[PDB]
């Protein structure tokens, strides 16, 4: 499946062209740091929008971790969420914080029912009749990655992202 690597993760609104030229694309970002929700920002010389995504075999089949890039000597945080609640933020937690809170850091990264290459859903909790999908909302005047519950029925737009690796 999905290859381990160093990626950018671009939020895609319905109808948005992944390769679009109009500015404004918002990428998931670690700029707010550990212990708070993951936010988003556009391209810039001081952006923090690269993530190391790797398979985590111990978490199960097809599961991955999504870990921030750092240049210091601290343990990097990872996308983390409640394994029971929906409509909650995705937090950037290191493993000791994730263990303390009981949060899960395991994600599925599944290609959209035929959408373009690079277009994926980032899947959280799956329940009968409703699955949580990572998406972007505005909270307190700022972008925030969070878990949106959406039933998998015809015509509804399931949240997705354009995930591009380091090399073309």
């Amino acid at each position: 499946g999905f290859e381990d690597g160093f990626y950018t993760i671009l939020h895609l609104a319905e109808g948005q062209h992944p390769n679009s030229k109009i500015p404004g694309g918002m990428y998931a970002s670690s700029k707010d740091g550990k212990d708070v929700p993951v936010t988003a920002e556009p391209l810039g010389p001081q952006s923090k929008i690269r993530w190391w995504i790797a398979r985590d075999p111990q978490a199960g089949d097809d599961m991955y971790t999504i870990t921030e890039f750092r240049i210091d000597n601290s343990i990097p945080g990872q996308w983390s969420r409640s394994p029971v609640e929906t409509e909650v933020p995705v937090y950037l937690y290191d493993r000791i914080k994730a263990e303390e809170t009981g949060y899960t850091c395991a994600w599925r990264i599944q290609p959209a029912d035929h959408g373009a290459d690079g277009v994926y859903h980032i899947v959280g909790n799956v329940r009968i009749g409703s699955t949580d999908w990572a998406d972007l909302r505005e909270e307190y005047g700022e972008p925030q990655v969070y878990m949106k519950p959406v039933p998998v029925i015809p015509n509804v737009y399931i949240p997705r992202w354009f995930i591009l690796g380091y090399e073309e």
